[PDB]
């Protein structure tokens, strides 16, 4: 058998891959972070590790442009000269290849985060469509500020326990909403606490708003928001001028209406033109306008 | 009878229930957050669902296109296919109809906000002149600061009179105006200073300033903030996008004037046309300009 | 005699005005509010009021369009209709005419302001050059600050002396800057740590940068504040629009060259054209360029 | 001899000279605030202080166009017309030259930043790629941060030593991390310190972002964060204008392909195309488009 890249299964299949990308993207980056030291999210991540190796399979099966090449050894050939080698150690199950702690494994564990690069191949069906590139845009913003927000709580939590003398944001954190630390680093703010100011501050950050209580005071803090200000001033000059470009790209019809909707105004005003004959020039621009766009 | 859509009555009729709207807009969603346990205020609210009634009626006798159709049966048939459901719900009095308390009554008026749906049809009207969308980009802009602060506040007063341990905004608030509550949730600030701070937070939360007064400490004033800093740079690529090109549209025949006489100034630069052949060709095209656009 | 409007006096008579209107337009709002209870500045200040009086004497001697018109009797009565009045009541002197003490007349001086119009009338000239009217939008940026740092001054001591309970922006710069206010208002800051932290608040909200030591706290600051975020954002839609729209336009040979040059380049890309005939080409395009912008 | 302007020699010399300009642009203004009271820094600065009077000898020994001259006398003379004076000055050695301390003697090395105009000149070399004018555009904005985080770091030193009675950012600093001066100005932060906190404060400026812990409070840093605030502003209208500009023509290919295939998608709407035709429509615009661009 051999599945047509532009089959309905095959767009069908490639959207449903983009959900589990950014599930990927979501929860791989906040276990390493937050979560290093069955459930509904142990079977799930599972089951979404099992259809991340499925897909392998079907880029064995399916055709390619280099019209169609439909031979399945010149498909397998072109995938082991192509994605193959990434696409594969995306699925590399580490965590039953190595014993050296579970902190070691859960972080290499993020080799996942390969997973990423087929979104980056598949951008000619992704981005074909107006609203669809609009999701892209909002979710890589979103998850541009979960990423920061895993970066930000290790660099928190990797000062926290030293002999820090209670400066780093995670000590402040927890006089801020009345969970202090004790000194042997037990009691302090939860794991939601931490995720949702970690968060908060990411936002904050890129939005280049600042309210005033989370704030970067250790140097590997105060460098960190060196490195997302020049991030979110690139970011902005990017993703913020790609949605306005696309959202004024979806008025273009109503943008070049009201343009021309002017010009005949003007020639109308111009002209003087009477009413039984100046209905006729505006009602035919509507007609001849809903007719052709 | 019957009202001709395109009449100078219902051209006024129109532009008066876009005030009626946007009083709906303002009174409706500060009462359901502010207010909840004749004056000037209740009767005013009381003639303003009688116009909004009126509105029904009007739709029942007014001219359609779809040339004009005027059959009073073919108008009412239209519309109640169309529109006559949500115009119905937004003037169904449940004050009258339901008893449980004043306060699920005063929530349950919200249908109000429905309402401005009759604005989102008669787009056609109001977008028409170029100073009429600017005062609805900045009504919007000014409205969704008033609803955001309504919604603050609401997260606020249903945290301050719980277990909170003064972190939430409203204690925060009453302590930096001296205006402190007491433990059973007695003194604190007035309706004015609260409505004012949240208006005020809105406001800076939106344009991205944070002064450092008020600020998100809790996880749902926090996850307020993340909501707000995405709902305001989606509104500044759209809101603030549109108002600068309509601020630009005005401009336009300026803008091209510069344009089309820097040409002219560098062409006369290029050939070194002498000062009696200079006068005519930049006279002539300031003639032709004024005369043409 | 009379002045011809184009004549190279009336044109350094015109940008010599526009330096005695910035002039009025920093020092009467800046006496107004900070100085209200012979020196450099008071002879300087009759000096401009003699040459704004003056100018309405060249306005009764100087030529106008409506070809030209010269006829001194058509010259007066076209001033007459037109904006003789706005001039002369900015320069009816008050002081000389009321006694009602200091503060009333140098509150009733703001009369001057009106001086602004002789700048807003003669756009014709002072838009006419791209570095000129980046001047003119700076400027414009820089008094809208100022002014605003006036309007904030006023806010903050017209509560200062009240029964404040030390909550207003000024009580907190005394304690900021370890000057504090007695109960009786004396001690304090200066005038020039007050204007300071005024005009320093004013750009910081207009840029929309809080850097938090400075905060709006009464309900005046705070509705001032949403003012000068609704102020802050029509004038960066339109004023740091505009602003980058001149200095593209001062770029615009540099960004066409650019745009043709990557043409020609692609163009010999795609057509694979030999050294000895590609280097024509692109030298043919450096000279015609050069020769023709 | 002499080199030829346009030889891959010149090509790389000039680029390795834009790498010395980087150099001297970080380590002389930083030298001047953070240093003034071999090692790999001292030899350093002395072997690019040597290829800077190496490339004065380039300079009279390459070919310019006034087609090529190649005469070393016409080459010699319109080096000593031209550049060859601030080519010599940012090349005196001023420290084997004056006795009255290290302090004056650093300080005039920032003569040095003269070699700033080399970039400045040879903008035909470096612009005429969209990724070096994207890498000098956030070396300028980068640049610019660490500039004036060298005037804000002179400005709170010759405050902290002064009678300032603890408001300066420095003393604030020293508080912020558990590092207090103490009364003789001994203990404080570190060099690393102060720096890291200048250039944060720098990068929040500019980008308009106060996270609340830097913040101006004398005089002196008030009317610095105002010329900054000024600065920003017309940077933001100019680099990040440009930046995106560059980004959207690098984007260029792709951004008319979505125009012209949204035209060739709304013509196969319109005209009901069927699909026998309708692939052939749009393979063929595939074609075509991946053909000539």
């Amino acid at each position: 058998w051999t599945i047509l890249h532009y089959s309905p299964f095959k767009a069908v299949w490639d959207w449903l891959i983009l959900l589990l990308v950014i599930y990927t993207a979501v929860f791989t980056p906040y276990s390493a972070a937050f979560l290093l030291k069955c459930q509904p999210l142990a079977v799930v991540d599972l089951i979404v590790d099992i259809m991340f190796i499925v897909d392998i399979l079907i880029n064995f099966r399916t055709t390619y442009v280099n019209e169609v090449v439909s031979h399945p050894g010149r498909i397998a050939v072109h995938y082991f000269k192509g994605w193959f080698l990434i696409d594969m150690v995306a699925a590399i199950p580490f965590d039953l290849l190595i014993f050296g702690s579970e902190e070691l494994i859960g972080l290499l564990k993020t080799a996942r985060l390969l997973r990423l690069v087929r979104v980056a191949r598949k951008l000619d069906r992704y981005s074909e469509y107006g609203a669809a590139v609009l999701f892209l845009l909002m979710c890589t913003f979103a998850l541009i500020a979960h990423w920061l927000a895993c970066i930000w709580y290790a660099i928190g939590n990797m000062e926290q326990p030293h002999m820090d003398s209670r400066i780093g944001w995670l000590h402040n954190l927890g006089d801020q909403i009345g969970k202090p630390y004790n000194s042997s680093g037990l009691g302090g703010p939860s794991i939601k606490d931490k995720y949702v100011t970690a968060l908060y501050f990411t936002f904050s950050s890129l939005t280049s708003v600042g309210f005033g209580n989370v704030s970067p005071n250790t140097n590997s803090e105060k460098i960190f928001s060196i490195c997302v200000m020049l991030i979110g001033s690139l970011m902005y000059a990017s993703i913020f001028g790609n949605v306005s470009a696309i959202i004024q790209r979806l008025y273009s019809g109503t943008a070049r209406y009201h343009t021309q909707m002017l010009r005949v105004r003007e020639f109308i005003r111009f002209h003087q033109i009477p009413n039984p004959l100046r209905q006729r020039l505006e009602e035919y621009f509507q007609h001849a306008w809903s007719y052709t766009n």
